[PDB]
């Protein structure tokens, strides 16, 4: 069913009208959404602007650097995630002025469908896009140039990446620079300051934009990644076949998960998502043994294989869900800490965070580890049953990601409510039906976060199936044999491995840190823009807010290019300067520093901030007990959702640029293996 | 020159008393100073007391688990370490009087050079037990038990992890325990100024200095200076090398015991004579141990300088970290006016950037340590049965590095005396209300402290990632023993980086670590809270104007505190335990390697930020030298990194190191469990 791929997924953009026309179904709420747009209209404009510059001219070098032709599939490969986010862009800055009007008259189903639906259009969307846009060029690559055609549509995941590293800095720090610039200058979503705009703007880049497209690298990379490990290890096509129909299903469980035909209490977010995956699963372990004819012991462990990889996706939901919810303890540990003080509750808020990393990574090598060990039975040397073991794990990692169009389905619900918790409070709606949009908004972060862990760690299960794949890669370039050198020379404990193990956890710190003090500055540079502005007339009665968006993203993209061109360069010095066993360690360093940390911050900011939610629903006031716990919000605030998010874009795209210079730095190299 | 090992140690104590009784050379002065000693006193007393239970109760079960004998040296190892602590508790608790008295009216050098005697005392002791306690047993085993001797000796290494895991996860609690219940009493109910005598916690925070810099992180760099020499001995010894090595290293260190006898001795102005002193104590180490290297011993000329250039390499790696770690820590410099800057704004933006500037303080220690390991790598490779055979020079010429970079320990733990001693006097003068003036020098004694503890963890730290990679071959040796009763086939193919536990277990190591710090944490939170509500059990019955109380607060802390340390201390105990039998001795070489790889980076981005919010703090301090709501912001920061700076850094250190010694104890132990040379299971 390779044909089948582009049937259901062009069915997006005829599913995403459906609900792009739901929502489509006040006078300062008018100006205030519409202002959403604008913002957006000039950060995209701006953004995909300079985004397709270096998308072409890489495109062109790309061109002679194949010299058969990938960069054509490099370039649709970025515009893929680039048309899925465009599309749900303009959905969610107009969903903050439906789901404010429909939640206060209609109830709390009103807004939870409607900023449900708005999210829909995105997560189905995407999720289609990538289905489609491989099947298309698998295809036609299937016929056009046999023997390793799968390769060239390979590249069409690193040119996807590409983009996804743009809005993941970019929109990261645009996103907390606009948030934090517009907090502190406040002392939130107050009308006198303009960072209200700019910051809800950013939570449309941040979660809705910024987050989506990451994601997109995952459903990109390991369908590429997954197709090219069967390919090179000599397997029948069944089983590339059968990973494209469990990626349909997944569309099926997806278009089938956004129905939600009672609704009462936020937790009907988690039971769809929960449902939307068994009935994938069972549907998968039954259209699995129908299309494809295999030993049953064997077709079965295909459909085990992907069910481990869907399975753990609603455990982190209800692990996140457990440390990020406000109606869970770890929430009312550190909110209760308020009494005390800010930095009391910081450093224990800090704590309950660390003790949230280690669940999920609990899960995630018990998942892969089974995986592994069930695809390792079941399907020329000791290596070759071995690599059907790192194979069983890459189903697995293909299966957790392939249900990626309902995760990102509630990373664009959360903001909406967001910018409708806005909305209220500016244009000062009724009392309880701007609180709603609150507990909407504190439901939306406690999804952030579990969207943080699938996510990250989806991409902790890639990274051994890409260090495989990368290895494949320099054994080719080896021979213009390796696995005899290359097993035994990248044993943990060889000089370049640990050193880079080292300089990856330490670049790491460099690209993170960096980012910090760049996000933090440039919004300094928001904090100053709007003196600026505001000092000439009063606030009192009101382009100020386009202003604001253009002023924070040519100096949020400025900074980008920094640390972007810098975590891109310092991993190809390291593997050329010491070799390819450097990066190794640096990608394994990276992989095990950069996934456990990301959890620890995606978690706990996320839990200052519901900490807060839970304290500013019965505080509801300037209360020194209060003001302690807003400085635990700002401070995992930008933590949160700019460098908590970077790391997994960083570890995925960091075996990519490898695994396109293997050729050429294998040749740097001049050595097998080298420790000088 | 085997012997004079033991000669020249001896000597250190026999010298130690010199600056002992020249420190022991004012009516409210007298009781404070003599209550920190009341203080360490139930504190020691009640620490060596339950020390002793479980050491006694393990030394007679290792007693049947060598059935030679090799428990004898497991106990006199741990004890080695106690004496030179318990030689410089009674100097510490002293020196809070007599360092304030001094500084008043003899000017700023009689304070420095007061505060920094008592600290040569710990130093030089220390340092000294250290390198006589195993030439001792190293000449007694060597001439008592052929065959492995060195062994046998190698178990005074763990039985001198224990302890020191217990001050550091126990004093590092109480440390900060009593810092954090004594300051925030002082702003929410009293509004006084830290260090204010109206409430006790003013007492049990600086008994607690004297616990968390002067007694945990010496205790724990006493770790570094037995663990290499028995992994490096044992690496020599079963690597095959001629006994000439073996010679060669007991000289070195007792040059470093020279070299830092004379470090000691130190026209002052500002606080660089610490570094200077520290970086030409290193220096006049090197060449002098150049010098006498090629004396006592024979080698080839390009040989026996590369043990002089390995050496060199760990040694010189220390005033790099020192001035590294003092750029980012000292607000002479900018990256602490960076963040205190920031308290003008709120505390959530100091402390983001606080933070920020920690992380990018680790990449340069990491710079170096890598760098400095892997030139020695090279030198030791290149001068000294099969592939391995010349490699494993290679990983040796590491372990001299990291050897020669802790054998220099006793320069460093002599600032780690005098930082807090200075902090000790910072509270004598604020409280007693001395001369502003004088009650000034030593906040900048405190500050300049300050920048000595954040250097100490740094030096601490990055010791121990050289030497893990010396300890994970030395771990190989011991599950290769056991497997005869070959390996070297099985395992290098069955723990290159990509196997299934292997990678597994370097996520569960980095996930240990947060389960340890993140239990640590709440837990000296949640301890330090028992104090404040015993704070006020005693301040509501009388009024803290007109003034037992003091030994209550001691043995309260230490009995809650010591409570919560099995937890944590267990349990890191056993889950490696666990995934080594578990899944398999793959499981736990990954769980050691995903704990050395995030340990070494983070305890390093804690210990640097930590340091910098307090020395901004510092700053502020004494040009605003008010209750301004800048300065609250930069309080706010100081507390955050405050208790991660000497709790969870310094502890995650001796977590990874102990767990190197640990799993090699069990090496016999778990193989045996998995039934496998190397299984994925
Ligand atoms: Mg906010
Ligand atoms: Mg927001
Ligand atoms: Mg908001
Ligand atoms: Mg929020
Ligand atoms: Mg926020
Ligand atoms: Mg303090
Ligand atoms: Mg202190
Ligand atoms: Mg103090
Ligand atoms: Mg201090
Ligand atoms: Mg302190």
């Amino acid at each position: 069913y390779a044909l089948l791929g582009v049937i259901l997924g062009i069915s997006g953009v005829i599913y995403a009208v459906y609900l792009a026309v739901w929502v489509l179904r006040n006078e300062k709420m008018r100006f205030i959404s519409q202002a959403i747009a604008t913002g957006a209209r000039a950060y995209l404009f701006r953004q995909y602007r300079t985004l397709a510059v270096l998308l072409v001219i890489l495109a062109v070098l790309i061109l002679v650097a194949i010299d058969g032709l990938t960069a054509l599939a490099f370039i649709v490969g970025a515009l893929g995630s680039m048309l899925a986010g465009y599309l749900g862009m303009y959905v969610t800055t107009r969903s903050a002025s439906r789901v404010a009007q429909a939640a206060a008259t209609g109830g709390m189903g009103k807004a939870l469908l409607v900023s449900w639906r708005a999210g829909a259009v995105m997560g189905l969307s995407l999720a289609s896009i990538a289905l489609l846009l491989i099947s298309g060029f698998y295809l036609v690559f299937r016929s056009v140039l046999p023997d390793d055609w799968a390769v060239p549509l390979v590249a069409l995941g690193f040119g996807a990446s590409l983009v996804t590293l743009f809005m993941r800095v970019g929109g990261g720090i645009y996103t907390k620079a606009a948030d934090l610039g517009a907090d502190l200058v406040g002392k939130e979503d107050d009308p006198r300051n303009p960072g209200v705009i700019a910051d809800n703007v950013g939570d449309n880049v941040g979660d809705v934009a910024g987050m989506a497209a990451d994601v997109y690298e995952s459903y990109i990379v390991t369908v590429t990644a997954a197709i090219f490990l069967a390919a090179i290890l000599g397997l029948p096509t069944q089983f590339i076949e059968a990973i494209i129909l469990f990626a349909a299903l997944a569309l099926v469980a997806t278009f089938a998960g956004v129905n939600l035909l009672g609704v009462k209490h936020p937790l009907s977010s988690i039971s769809l998502a929960i449902y939307a995956t068994i009935g994938l699963s069972v549907v998968l372990f039954f259209i699995g043994a129908f299309t494809l004819g295999l030993d049953s012991t064997k077709a079965l462990a295909l459909a085990a294989t992907t069910s481990l990889g869907a399975v753990i996706a609603p455990l982190i939901v209800k692990i996140t869900d457990y440390y990020t919810s406000y109606n869970y303890g770890p929430v009312r540990k550190i909110a209760e800490q308020a009494k005390i003080s800010p930095a009391t509750v910081i450093i224990t808020g800090y704590g309950v965070g660390l003790m949230s990393a280690i669940p999920v990574i609990a899960v995630i090598v018990a998942v892969l580890g089974i995986s592994y060990m069930i695809g390792y039975y079941t399907v020329f040397g000791e290596l070759s049953k071995y690599l059907a073991g790192i194979f069983g794990t890459a189903m697995a990692s293909v299966g957790l990601l392939v249900v990626a169009g309902i995760i990102i389905t509630a990373d664009s619900y959360g903001p909406v409510s967001d910018n409708a918790g806005g909305v209220v409070e500016m244009a000062g709606l009724p009392d309880e039906v701007r609180e709603i949009t609150d507990v909407l908004d504190s439901v939306g972060n406690t999804t952030k976060a579990t969207t943080k862990g699938y996510a990250i760690a989806s991409a902790a299960l890639a990274a051994l199936v890409l260090f495989i794949a990368l290895i494949f890669e320099i054994v080719y370039s080896a021979s213009k044999d390796m696995i005899s050198e290359s097993l035994s020379g990248l044993q943990l404990i060889n000089a370049n491995v640990l050193i880079g193990a080292f300089l990856g956890v330490a670049l790491v710190y460099f690209f993170s840190s960096r980012t910090l003090e760049a996000v933090g500055r440039t919004a300094m540079e928001i904090v100053e823009e709007i003196r600026r502005q505001f000092r000439e007339k009063p606030g009192i009665l009101e382009p100020d807010y386009a202003r604001v968006v253009d002023i924070a993203t040519r100096r949020a993209l400025g900074e980008f290019l920094i640390p972007g061109l810098a975590a891109i360069v310092l991993p190809l010095i390291t593997g050329l300067l010491l070799g390819w066993n450097a990066l190794a360690g640096l990608i394994m360093g990276a992989i095990v520093a950069g996934v456990p940390r990301a959890l620890l911050m995606a978690n706990a900011g996320g839990a200052w901030d519901n900490a807060k939610k839970y304290i500013e629903i019965q505080g509801l006031k300037k209360t020194e007990m209060h003001k302690a716990a807003v400085i635990g919000d700002t401070v995992g605030d930008p933590m949160k959702d700019t460098v908590g998010p970077s790391l997994n874009p960083l570890i995925k795209v960091l075996n990519t640029l490898s695994v396109v210079f293997t050729y050429v730095i294998v040749s740097t190299n001049i050595a097998l293996g080298i420790w000088p």
